[PDB]
This record gives C-alpha cells, structure tokens and sequence, in this order.
C-alpha cells in the first residue's frame, strides 16, 4: 500500500497526544500558581515535571514526525532532532527521584523538614537537574555518534545534497549509547534507586504506626495489673517510659496531667500505701480517655495522610517506567541480537506513541488522588 496511508494514522495519533499533553499539564501549572496551599517544595518538582511534559508535545512530538520521513539534513542537525527527547526524559527521572527523597525526609525526619527542605534551595536543585539533563541527552552530539560513517546509498536514493544524510535515529545514534549509557546507567539505575527509597518509606510508616499502638497497649494493659495487684510500682514504671515514648498544645497539657498522675501514685507505692496508690491510679484513666486517647487517633490519621501522598507519588513513577520500558527492551534486542530480525515498523510506532503517552497520565492522577488539585482544577474550569 501507499506509505502515506499508514503514516497518516501515526501522525494523527501523535498530534492528538500532544494536545492532551499540553492541555492537562498547563492546567497543573495554573493550579500551583493560584492556590497557595499547593505552593510547597514537593509541588515545585511536579511543575518542573509538567514543564517536561508540556515540552514533549510542543517540540519532541513534532520532532518525531519529522524523523519519520527520513528527510535529508546535516548529521548534527539530525542529532539534535533525534536526541532532544532524551533531554526531557532525563529531566522527568530526576524530578521523580527528587519527589521520592522529599517524601522520605518528611516521614523519616519530620521535625527538621521545614528547616532542611526550603523553597529557595529546590529552585537551584531543579536548575541543576535541567542543566545535567541537557548534558546526558545531548551526549551523542559531542562525538559519540555515527556522523563519520554515513549511509551513502540511502543518501543518494533520497536525493540528499553533499554533507547531508537520511535523518534516521538508528543511523546517526549509536545503539551502544542507548543501551549501556542511556538505559542502564541513566534510566535503570535511578529507577531501581526509586524503588529502594519507596521501600524504606512504606516500612518506616508501618513501624511508626506499630510503635504507637504498642505504646497505647502498654498504657492500657498495665492499667489492669495495678487495679488487680511492689507490683503497682512495676507497672507505673512501664507507664512513664511508654508515656514519653508516645510523646514523639492540648496534647502537651494531657501528657502533663498523665505523667503527673502517674508520679503521684508512684510515691504512694514506695511507702506502701497500696490501696491508696491503686485509687490514685484509676483517676488517670479519665485523663487517658479525655486527652491521650485523642492525640493517638489524630497522629494515626496524619500518618495515613503522608502515606497516601507517598502512594500517589509512587504511582506516578510506576506509570513512567511502564510507558518507557517497552522501547528500551526493543533496543536491547536490536543491540544484543544481530541474528534476530529487527522489530517491525508498526511495533516501533507503538513503542514511540506509548512512551509519548506518559506526558498525559500525570494530571489525571493528581485530580483523582490529590483532593487539593481536583478542587483547584474545578475553580479554573468553572471560571
Ligand atoms: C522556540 C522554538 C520553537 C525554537 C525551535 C528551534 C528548532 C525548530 C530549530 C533549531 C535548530 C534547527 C535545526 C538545525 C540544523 C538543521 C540541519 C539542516 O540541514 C536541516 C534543518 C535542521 C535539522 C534544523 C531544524 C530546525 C531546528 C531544530
Ligand atoms: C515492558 C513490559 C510491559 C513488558 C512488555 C513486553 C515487550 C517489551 C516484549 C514482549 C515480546 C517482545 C518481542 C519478542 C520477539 C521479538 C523478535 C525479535 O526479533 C526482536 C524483538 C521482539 C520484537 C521482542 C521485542 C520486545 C517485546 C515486544
Ligand atoms: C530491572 C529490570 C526491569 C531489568 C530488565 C532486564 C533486561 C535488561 C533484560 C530482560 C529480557 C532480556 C532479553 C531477553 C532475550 C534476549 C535474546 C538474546 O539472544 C540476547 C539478549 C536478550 C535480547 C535479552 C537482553 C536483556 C533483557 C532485555
Ligand atoms: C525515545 C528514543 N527514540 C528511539 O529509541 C528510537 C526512535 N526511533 C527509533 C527507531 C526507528 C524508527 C522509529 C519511528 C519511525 O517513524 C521511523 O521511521 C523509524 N528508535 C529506536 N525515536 C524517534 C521517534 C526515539 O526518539
Ligand atoms: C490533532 C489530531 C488530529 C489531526 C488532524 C489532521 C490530520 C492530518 C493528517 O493526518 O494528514
Ligand atoms: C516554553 C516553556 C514552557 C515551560 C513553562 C515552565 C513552567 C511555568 C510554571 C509557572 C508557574 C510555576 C511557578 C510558580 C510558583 O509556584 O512559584
Ligand atoms: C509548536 C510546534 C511548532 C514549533 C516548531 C515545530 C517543528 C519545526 C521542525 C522544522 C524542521 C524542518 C525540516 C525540513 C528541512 O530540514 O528542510
Ligand atoms: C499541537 C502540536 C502542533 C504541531 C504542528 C506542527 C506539526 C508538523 C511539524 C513539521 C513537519 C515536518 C516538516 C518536514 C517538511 C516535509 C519533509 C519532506 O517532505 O521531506
Ligand atoms: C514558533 C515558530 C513557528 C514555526 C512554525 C513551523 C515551521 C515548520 C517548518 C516545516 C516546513 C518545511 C519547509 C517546506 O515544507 O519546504
Ligand atoms: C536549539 C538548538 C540548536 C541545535 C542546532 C545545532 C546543529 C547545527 C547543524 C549543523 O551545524 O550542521
Ligand atoms: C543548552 C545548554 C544550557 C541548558 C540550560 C538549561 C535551562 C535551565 C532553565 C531554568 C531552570 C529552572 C529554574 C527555575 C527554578
Ligand atoms: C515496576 C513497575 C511498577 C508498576 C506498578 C504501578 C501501578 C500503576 C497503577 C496501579
Ligand atoms: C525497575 C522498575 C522500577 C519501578 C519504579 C516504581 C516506583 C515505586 C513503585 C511502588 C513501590
Ligand atoms: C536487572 C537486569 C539484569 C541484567 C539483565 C541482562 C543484561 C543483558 C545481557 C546481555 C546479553 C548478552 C548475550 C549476547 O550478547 O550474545
Ligand atoms: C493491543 C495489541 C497491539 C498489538 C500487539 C502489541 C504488543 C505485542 C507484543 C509482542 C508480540 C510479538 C510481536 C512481534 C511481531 C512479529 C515479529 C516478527 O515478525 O518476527
Ligand atoms: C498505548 C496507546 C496505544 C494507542 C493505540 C495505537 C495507536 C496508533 C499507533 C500507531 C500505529 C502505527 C500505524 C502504522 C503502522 C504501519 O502500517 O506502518
Ligand atoms: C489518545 C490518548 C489517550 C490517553 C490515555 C490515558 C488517559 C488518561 C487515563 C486516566
Ligand atoms: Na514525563
């Protein structure tokens, strides 16, 4: 069949993807500018991520359509066209990595976060990443390419002038750079690092919840042994150690009557007044229900709020890896198996449009998983 027929379908799908990539991600940057609640260090990385997805539809996708024609051009002008999308992919990887680290510091060392992670330092970190992404993505232009061994039979058949070449990715971009340098070092290694950071995040949160529950059960279980008891001095000692262990306002009050009531009943045991030491220790049961019980339930909800946020960010990085791995696996076959038959053009088309689809999914996740984004999105849509 005519080659223009199948080309029109691929061009149509690519042009539609760019429209959704530009529209949705601009809506993300608009919400962060208006709503001040969205103006935190974690969201400055998702705006840098949205800018990379906006630039995919404005530049990378139009570049991909020009590559498909095999037009004649200077080999270095062809290099910038074929390799610019690598600059945007590296920027997203660093943005995903930075997001995972931010949520780790928030759950591991929550007290120092506001002093550790500041808005003026992230603006330089984002700038450092974008400059480094241009270096990684444009590495073939520094000499690691195939401009010195041009395909003349393809250049003569295409009618290319002197100094030009049939602009094709697999012709000017070496496949050892794509597999060893791009996929392994710059993509796979940071992705595995992202998997490790999220493991330590979910485990630490599961341990903090378990530590809080046991500190509550130690406060309750030992309340039954003082009332059914030197035996009262033992439990009142496990009282305090577990009371301050759970200390990690109205709460600061409630702990003061708690540690105070346990202190009063403690000395009543050192001098033998057992029945009075008992009676002085069932009055702290009222303080437990009116103050210490409320602090524990509030911290459990706050813990879930941070975990839900860590889950949402973990989904974004997972969707990235799913949309980009099929393309890299196909390159591993072209490189590691020369006796294999090269992947057909339709499968390559499917791998290109699948990698482009990652520039559309992220604004959907924020609206579905982050309430503040969804509400802010509605105010702009209504107005
Ligand atoms: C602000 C935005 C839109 C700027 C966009 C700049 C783009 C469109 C420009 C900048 C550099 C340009 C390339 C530079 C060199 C060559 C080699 C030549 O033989 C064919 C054109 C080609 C391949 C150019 C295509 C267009 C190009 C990629
Ligand atoms: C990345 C996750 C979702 C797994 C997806 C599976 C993909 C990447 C796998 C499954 C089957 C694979 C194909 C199986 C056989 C061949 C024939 C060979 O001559 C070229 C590679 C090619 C065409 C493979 C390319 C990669 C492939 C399409
Ligand atoms: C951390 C995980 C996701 C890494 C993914 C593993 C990658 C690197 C693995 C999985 C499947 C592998 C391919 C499976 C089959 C073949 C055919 C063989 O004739 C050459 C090697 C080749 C082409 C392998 C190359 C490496 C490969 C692509
Ligand atoms: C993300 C990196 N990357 C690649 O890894 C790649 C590639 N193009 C090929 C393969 C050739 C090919 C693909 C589509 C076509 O229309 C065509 O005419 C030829 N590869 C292996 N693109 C260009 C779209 C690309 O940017
Ligand atoms: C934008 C997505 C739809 C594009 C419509 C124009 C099609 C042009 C063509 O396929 O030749
Ligand atoms: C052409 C380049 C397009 C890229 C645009 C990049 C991002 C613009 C983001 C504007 C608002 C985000 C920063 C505001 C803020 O939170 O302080
Ligand atoms: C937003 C989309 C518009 C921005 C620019 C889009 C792509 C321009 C590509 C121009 C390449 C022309 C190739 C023809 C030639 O080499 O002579
Ligand atoms: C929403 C994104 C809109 C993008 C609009 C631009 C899309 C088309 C871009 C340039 C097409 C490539 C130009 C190459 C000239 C023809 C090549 C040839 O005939 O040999
Ligand atoms: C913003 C800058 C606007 C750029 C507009 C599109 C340029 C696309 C060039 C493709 C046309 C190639 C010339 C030709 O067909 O002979
Ligand atoms: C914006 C980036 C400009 C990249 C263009 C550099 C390639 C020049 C073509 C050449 O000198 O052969
Ligand atoms: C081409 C080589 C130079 C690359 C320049 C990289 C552009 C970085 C732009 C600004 C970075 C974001 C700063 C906002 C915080
Ligand atoms: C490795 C890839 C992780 C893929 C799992 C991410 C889940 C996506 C939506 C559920
Ligand atoms: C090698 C694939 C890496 C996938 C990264 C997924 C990000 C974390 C996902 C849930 C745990
Ligand atoms: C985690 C992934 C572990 C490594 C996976 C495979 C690396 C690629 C293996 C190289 C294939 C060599 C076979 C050949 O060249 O003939
Ligand atoms: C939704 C289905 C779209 C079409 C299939 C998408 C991906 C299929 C996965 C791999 C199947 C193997 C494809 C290889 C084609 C034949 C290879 C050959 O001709 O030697
Ligand atoms: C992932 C989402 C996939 C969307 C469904 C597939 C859309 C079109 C991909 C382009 C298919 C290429 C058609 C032309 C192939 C050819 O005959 O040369
Ligand atoms: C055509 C492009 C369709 C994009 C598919 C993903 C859309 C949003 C998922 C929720
Ligand atoms: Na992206």
């Amino acid at each position: 069949a005519p080659p223009i027929m199948g080309s029109s379908v691929y061009i149509t799908v690519e042009l539609a993807i760019a429209v959704l990539a530009i529209l949705g991600n601009v809506l993300v940057c608009w919400a962060v500018w208006l709503n001040s609640n969205l103006q935190n260090v974690t969201n400055y990385f998702v705006v840098s991520l949205a800018a990379a997805d906006i630039l995919v539809g404005v530049l990378a996708i139009p570049f991909a359509i020009t590559i498909s024609t095999g037009f004649c051009a200077a080999c270095h002008g062809c290099l910038f066209i074929a390799c610019f999308v690598l600059v945007l992919a590296q920027s997203s990887i660093f943005s995903l990595l930075a997001i995972a680290i931010d949520r780790y510091i928030a759950i591991a060392i929550p007290l120092r976060y506001n002093g550790l992670v500041t808005g003026t330092r992230a603006a330089g970190i984002i700038a450092i990443c974008w400059v480094l992404s241009f270096a990684i993505g444009l590495t073939p232009m520094l000499g690691w390419n195939n401009c010195g061994q041009p395909k003349e039979g393809k250049a003569h058949s295409q009618g290319c002038g002197e100094g030009q070449v049939a602009c094709l990715f697999e012709d000017v971009v070496p496949m050892n750079y794509m597999v060893y340098f791009n996929f392994f070092a710059c993509v796979l290694v940071p992705l595995l690092l992202m998997l490790g950071v999220y493991l330590r995040i979910f485990a630490a949160a599961r341990r903090q919840l378990a530590d809080l529950e046991d500190n509550w059960e130690t406060l309750n279980d030992n309340l039954k042994v003082i009332e059914k008891a030197a035996q009262v001095k033992d439990a009142l000692t496990k009282m305090r150690a577990a009371a301050l262990d759970a200390q990690k306002k109205d709460f600061r009050h409630g702990f003061d009557i708690l540690v105070g009531q346990i202190d009063d009943a403690l000395k009543l045991a050192n001098e033998g007044k057992v029945k009075e030491a008992q009676a002085a220790a069932e009055q702290l049961k009222t303080t437990r229900n009116a103050y210490i019980q409320k602090y524990l339930e509030r911290a459990r909800s706050t813990l879930q709020k941070e975990v839900h946020a860590a889950k949402s960010a973990a989904i974004i990085a997972g969707l990235f890896a799913l949309c980009w791995l099929p393309l890299h696996i196909i390159n591993c076959f072209t490189f590691f198996c020369p006796d294999c038959s090269h992947a057909p053009l339709w499968l390559m088309y499917l791998a290109i449009v699948l990698s482009h689809t990652n520039s559309v999914v992220n604004p959907f996740i924020y609206a579905y998983r982050i309430r503040e984004f969804r509400q802010t999105f509605r105010k702009i849509i209504r107005s």
